[PDB]
């Protein structure tokens, strides 16, 4: 059974931010326009019995003062007096500024993604769904007491924390163009949550982490979590096939050696060739899309899986991609062919898909070898440190 997180309130809140506007509404309407909803189990966002229970849930990761600050930021943007100097300084100490501005619904908006991904985790734990999709979640940059990259609350960390706390191991796979620093940082000392992020990194590129550190080396966890944080930084321009070749053997080896109880996939869409970032050249093509390749491989493991959204700034193209990921998930889990018309069906947001209105995004197309050796060695070190039973010939064979 494949779940998907949505709801009427949930939709309004996910579409209330200045940065991502109505992206979520395009995504869910396209999924709906392709008639996939009847195939999917609706998963309602989690709600709480009281303010105290909500605070308890969220401060599982975030500090109480940060949460307080985030709530006050909302109240302040709901009045039209300027913030006092004192309020500005409080907000600054939490990076609630610049690229993480306040807006009238900023706490409700951020909390929604958390409600969504907590319900997704619970649906997996109680075995109601084999896979749950939350395209309203995926905010991997938020820290304990710090907003970052328009992430205010880290819904992924909270979902993952709920999963491990239910010999439980979680594999977190971050496909976003950006390094999943928040999630990685959160589980830096935890061997039972292995994080793996593939991303672009270059000097000055957000957020700066997930690459060689200041010959220099890769940090990879600490304490009992040593060797438990995996990173593959790629240079710009990479396409579907090279991207797929770069991460394929790593995903497979991670699964084999770690044997996770849950997989949590962040599927931020800013790797698309047509994203305004224009760094990687991935597509949503399904004849092959790096995304669809990675998700299919992960789903072939038959491990209960959380699939989340994230970045993606070309809203129709993000919708095009996540519609195909959603179709792919249904087909792989329920074992039934999903046929999708090559052109966008008429629906409320049909016009946004110009000019050609088809489902493919409008695009025509040794360093990695060093990384594989480096990571296999980290995986071996991880396995050794944690006394796991790995077959070194089979893992090595994958490369
Ligand atoms: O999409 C992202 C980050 C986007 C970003 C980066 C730097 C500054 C602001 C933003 Cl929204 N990562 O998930
Ligand atoms: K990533
Ligand atoms: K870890
Ligand atoms: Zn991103």
């Amino acid at each position: 059974s494949v779940g998907i997180v949505y709801g009427d309130q949930y939709r309004q809140l996910c579409c209330s931010s200045p940065k991502f506007g109505d992206r979520y509404a395009l995504v869910m309407d396209l999924i709906n326009a392709y008639k996939l909803i009847p195939e999917l189990s609706r998963v309602p966002p989690l709600q709480w019995d009281s303010p105290s229970r909500m605070y308890e849930a969220v401060t599982a990761f975030h500090s109480t003062e940060y949460v307080d600050a985030l709530k006050k930021l909302q109240m302040l943007h709901c009045e039209e007096k300027e913030l006092t100097a004192d309020d500005e300084l409080l907000m600054d100490s939490f990076s609630l500024n610049y690229d993480c501005p306040g807006f009238p619904s900023v706490f409700d908006y951020s909390l929604a993604a958390v409600q969504g991904s907590l319900a997704a985790a619970s649906a997996l734990i109680c075995r109601h769904c084999e896979v749950v999709i939350n395209w309203g979640g995926g905010w991997h940059h938020a820290k304990r007491s710090e907003a970052s990259g328009f992430c205010y609350l880290n819904d992924i960390v909270l979902a993952i924390h709920r999963l491990v706390s239910s010999q439980t191991r979680v594999l977190y796979v971050d496909l976003d163009l950006h390094h999943g620093d928040g999630v990685e940082e959160a589980f830096w000392y935890s061997p039972r949550v292995v994080t793996f992020s593939v991303h672009h990194a270059s000097p000055g590129f957000f957020p700066g982490t997930g690459t060689w550190n200041m010959l220099p080396i890769f940090l990879n966890g600490a304490g009992r979590g040593r060797f438990s944080a995996f990173n593959l930084p790629l240079e710009e321009g990479i396409n579907d096939l090279d991207w797929s070749n770069a991460i394929g053997p790593i995903l497979d080896s991670l699964n084999i050696v770690i044997q996770p109880s849950y997989v949590v996939v962040q599927c931020g869409a800013d790797c698309l060739a047509t994203d305004p970032h224009r760094i990687f050249r991935l597509t949503n093509f399904y004849p092959l899309s790096g995304y669809l390749y990675a998700i299919k491989k992960i789903l072939s493991w038959k491990v209960p899986t959380l699939i989340l959204g994230g970045g993606g700034y070309n809203f129709p193209d993000t919708a095009r991609l996540w519609t195909r990921v959603t179709a792919l998930t249904i087909e792989e889990v329920k074992g039934k062919k999903m046929t999708i018309s090559p052109e966008i069906p008429e629906h409320s947001y049909f016009s946004r898909y110009g000019p050609d209105f088809e489902l493919d995004i409008d695009y025509f197309p040794d360093s990695i070898q060093k990384h594989h050796r480096r990571i296999l060695e980290q995986l071996r070190n991880y396995a050794d440190l944690n006394k796991l039973i790995y077959d070194y010939d089979q893992v090595y064979q994958l490369y």
